[PDB]
RNA sequence: GGGCCACCAACGACAUUGAUAUGGUGCCC
């Protein structure tokens, strides 16, 4: 129906966000002043998501509250410990590129040390 | 300005398959 919430107002962005809270933040961008940024004692680095904001703060604390309940390895980041943990279950989502080829591979290593096999 | 997750794409640590890493898009006030 080309109905949307909130749209940037400048041109050739023109972005589309669910909350006014967002956009007015996402404008900061634009006039040059940063959005987020490490509030640590001795951090001055910035990031455009409060996703990103607590992903890099934790890199002070150093928590890591992903771990597995196979093996107990444990990881900084929820989607490599599900990287991991499809090595436990024997699924491979990744394949080979050549055309010739049809193997399979479950990360980006494996990948790339068979593409250069070939 | 802050919270919460998933999925997709990059990433290279190789004893080990990783007690290892980044981004994008989203949802709540
Ligand atoms: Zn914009
Ligand atoms: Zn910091
Ligand atoms: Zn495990
Ligand atoms: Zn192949």
């Amino acid at each position: 129906s080309e109905k949307r919430p909130f749209m940037c107002a400048y041109p050739g962005c023109n972005k589309r966000y669910f909350k006014l809270s967002h956009l007015q933040m996402h404008s900061r961008k634009h006039t040059g002043e940063k959005p987020y940024q490490c509030d640590f004692k001795d951090c001055e680095r910035r990031f455009s998501r409060s996703d990103q904001l607590k992903r890099h703060q934790r890199r002070h604390t150093g928590v890591k509250p992903f771990q597995c309940k196979t093996c107990q390895r444990k990881f900084s980041r929820s989607d490599h410990l599900k990287t991991h943990t499809r090595t436990h279950t024997g699924e491979k989502p990744f394949s080979c590129r050549w055309p010739s080829c049809q193997k399979k591979f479950a990360r980006s290593d494996e990948l790339v040390r068979h593409h250069n096999m070939h």
